[PDB]
């Protein structure tokens, strides 16, 4: 029992990180087979960080000034090449440490560990939700970036994730493997506005299946509620819309608990109206829309 | 910017994570040197686990019945011997991954990273606080048991707790590595309610600062306090007694952000007093006592 914001264990990502210096510049680096996988903004400097023509300053830069070192050994890089935000810096040796991987663009909504590096050295691990306007509420300082998210599907580590910027609202931004930004957001030193952020519902929903299963039941109230009418609530309180593919999703989490989807978002729908009248719910005095339907499955059953 | 409830890079302790099997029991061992710790209850039956006489249990047990495998290699036990409420399961083969390590027995207030485990496999980690009671607030399953929490001073890995039983309250109770129960708890099978749990008042405050630092101060007040008044309104809401100790120890934090200790103590009297009507501290809606003073300078400066 208990029900806690739980990372990925970090140790397969952790053989993968490496230090990235480009002049001055310093950040992290993900070492997988004979590539390491950084940052493009690693080239830039502090007069260029404005509107960085990237593909000019690339120009400027020989595999001699990619200083790649892995703890204290250094790694030969034999070829470099801009895919999108991301540097692909070919090295002589591949990692040893390179896990299972693959490469996946997750889904706002989605959920994955955070494995936050200074200098390719680890500080620490945290689960974060891709949020609907595609940022992520980190905790990222200068020399984070390169800094990777990722999912463990047994012994794949699939890379969601690579840290780029904080928004002048500290909130994060970053790309896919492929240096794609989630969102409109460009490596830029501009102001660039978040859109509206809306509270992932199917995840709030999971997360109520989750307190019902630890015990946390006081919500439970003797209403039902449609699609329909769950969907008017969600709008005023920037929820997103529940869909038919969000409760087949709940299945198992409704099915074990035998709590239809339909009467949880009516215990929901009360929540948003009432509040929560100074009670908790998993130890929180708020939604939490950061567990998704797969991720309360894998804890309260123990996957591994 | 941003802060997380972060949990240390958990790979030094991935690698020692085994499984341990006594008849028909299976739980994790942690594999240092040539010694495997796990919990003595690993010897029980459903029919002993109401009181075990765990030496008279361990009598009818030898070297061959204790089987450890990490991942899918068996270890030889050459030697078995019950400290307080561990095993120490002597194996032939030093665990080529032992990180450097000590054997601690935290405080109270203090955190650490748990990473949770099902048949020596990593689930995932998470940050933890030994709470006033000596109980954890986990997430742990049957399997879980033989889990532990630690912490990394840059290479040293520092275990603190082992996990053995869940409450009926459906909160956590263990160890440290010389198998000293944290608390009055005793590892049978048996009603054992925990004291009152007081919240952690140094880390509410390093919590705070942390907010302050990180730019949520909508709840800094024109008002300020003494140690003797607060501590009366602290009692009033069941928060620990601040000491000059607590205060000495936030120093950094009051430095760098320049609000006395005491001041920052007459903002927490107010949040006790008022609620947070509504609001959040750092994604929040409730005050957090599981970052310490050192959490916060670590994560706030990103020590490796
Ligand atoms: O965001 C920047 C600088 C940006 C990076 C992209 C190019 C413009 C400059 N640094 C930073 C700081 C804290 C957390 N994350 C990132
Ligand atoms: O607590 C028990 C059984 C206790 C263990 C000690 C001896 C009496 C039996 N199992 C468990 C379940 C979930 C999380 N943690 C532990």
């Amino acid at each position: 029992s208990g029900f806690r914001k739980m990372a990925f264990p970090s140790g397969k990502v952790e053989g993968c990180m490496v230090q990235v210096t480009c002049g001055t510049t310093t950040l992290n680096g993900l070492w997988l087979d004979d590539v390491v996988y950084c940052p493009r903004h690693v080239i830039c400097t502090s007069e260029d960080m404005l509107n960085p023509n990237y593909e000019d300053l690339l120009i400027r830069k020989s595999n001699h000034n990619f200083l790649v070192q892995a703890g204290n050994v250094q790694l030969r890089v034999i070829g470099h090449s801009m895919q999108n935000c991301v540097l692909k810096l070919k090295v002589d040796t591949a990692n040893p440490k390179t896990p299972k991987y693959k490469f996946v663009r997750i889904q706002p909504g989605q959920t994955f560990s955070v494995l936050a590096c200074y200098n390719g050295s680890p500080s620490g691990v945290y689960q974060c939700a891709m949020r609907p306007n595609f940022t992520i509420k980190g905790s990222f300082l200068n020399g984070s970036c390169g800094s990777v998210g990722f999912n463990i599907d047994y012994d794949c580590v699939s890379f969601c994730y690579m840290h780029h910027m904080e928004l002048p609202t500290g909130v994060h931004a970053g790309t896919d493997l492929e240096g794609n930004f989630y969102g409109p957001f460009v490596d830029r030193q501009t102001a660039q506005a978040a859109g509206t952020d809306t509270t992932i519902t199917v995840n709030v929903l999971a997360w109520l299946y989750a307190a019902v299963i630890n015990g946390d039941r006081w919500f439970l109230n003797r209403f039902t509620t449609t699609l329909n009418d769950f969907n008017l609530v969600a709008m005023k309180y920037n929820y997103e819309p529940l869909t038919q593919d969000h409760v087949d999703i709940l299945g198992p989490l409704s099915a074990q608990t035998g709590i239809a989807v339909l009467d949880m978002c009516a215990s929901l729908k009360e929540l948003l109206q009432n509040g929560m009248n100074g009670r908790t719910i998993l130890g929180s005095a708020l939604l939490e829309d950061e567990f998704t339907p797969f991720d309360v499955v894998r804890q309260c059953s123990g996957v591994t």
